[PDB]
């Protein structure tokens, strides 16, 4: 499935997808990636769309 995320962090802005099967594989390649990038704060899910949405 083509999962999308968006990056809204106070440093760090801007918007990716990845081909992941599940939610959670996708979440988990966003999670590695967005805290790669020095992005963990909040995370938000929107099944309409399939979009991650990191707050920071």
């Amino acid at each position: 499935m083509q999962y999308k995320l968006i990056l809204n962090g106070k440093t760090l802005k801007g918007e990716t997808t990845t081909e992941a099967v599940d939610a959670a594989t996708a979440e988990k390649v966003f999670k590695q990636y967005a805290n790669d990038n020095g992005v963990d704060g909040e995370w938000t899910y929107d099944d309409a769309t399939k979009t991650f949405t990191v707050t920071e």
